[PDB]
């Protein structure tokens, strides 16, 4: 096979949906290979906490790991961390938009029908922000 070099090919068994992306490789949901590289493929899987990263060496049975935590270990940082809040948006409903948008300063007459007065607003105030 090979020799004097440290590839593997992984796979990232997922049970999330069929819209969760990745790299931009349009993840699906299952399991899908990598192929035999240096180390890469598990830290750039591994770098994502979302999906899974196993390695699987048909060929060793060395080893074993005895590191069974790894997710805590000095705490400095989180808040909760467990479910997305996902409480936004819902709260405006259709008239509090319209009613909103005037008392915010953004008129409408042409554009922001009842679908994009609805959608518009989103909190984003600033350059670029994700929330």
């Amino acid at each position: 096979g090979s020799h004097m070099d440290k590839t593997f090919c992984v796979v990232v068994q997922n049970r999330i949906k069929e819209g969760y992306r990745r790299a931009g490789f349009s993840f699906h949901l299952g399991d899908n290979s990598l192929a035999a590289v240096s180390e890469s493929q598990l830290a750039q899987l591994k770098a994502d906490p979302r999906l899974v990263v196993q390695i699987t060496e048909t060929g060793s049975q060395e080893g074993g790991e005895g590191l069974s935590k790894e997710p805590a270990g000095s705490d400095e940082q989180k808040q909760l961390r467990a479910d997305p809040p996902s409480t936004d948006l819902n709260t405006f409903t259709v008239e509090q938009l319209k009613a909103q948008l005037t008392e915010r300063g953004i008129t409408f007459k042409q554009s922001a029908t009842k679908a994009e007065l609805i959608a518009l607003f989103a909190p984003a105030d600033g350059e670029k922000s994700e929330a």
